[PDB]
């Protein structure tokens, strides 16, 4: 075991799911989050999950609420990038911009010492097959 705590995380592998049937789920895109860590708050070393941009939005709301409960009225969570949309949500432009933005955002959030030690939502967002 590594003597020091560590958390590696990346958001990549964006995928737009094309419907094949007239009754299949509506077209949508999600991103893969890959994380490796030895933090005591986590339950396994490697986690690989997929998340829609809306999952990140829900996560931010949940995280901000948990932080206030953890009594950290000064900790601030950055804006989620790529919220505004003036281009087709399924264009490579938008998806790549979201991928890059989400990657940077996730490393910033998951990299915060206080969230690493006391945030339960952070762990669930990274580990659960389905966030909800």
């Amino acid at each position: 075991a590594e003597p020091e705590n560590f958390l590696e995380i990346e958001v990549h592998n964006p995928k737009t799911h094309i419907p094949n049937g007239m009754d299949s789920k509506g077209m949508f895109t999600d991103y893969e989050i890959i994380c490796r860590t030895n933090l005591p708050s986590f339950h396994k070393r490697v986690s690989k999950v997929r998340r829609r941009y809306s999952d990140f939005e829900f996560f931010r709301k949940c995280l901000i609420k948990e932080i206030s409960m953890l009594n950290h009225p000064k900790v601030m969570v950055p804006h989620l990038p790529g919220k505004i949309l003036l281009s087709n949500r399924f264009s490579n432009e938008v998806i790549e911009e979201r991928r890059q933005g989400l990657n940077t955002w996730m490393q910033s959030v998951a990299g915060h010492p206080l969230l690493q030690s006391g945030s339960k939502v952070l762990v669930r967002f990274i580990e659960a097959e389905k966030f909800v």
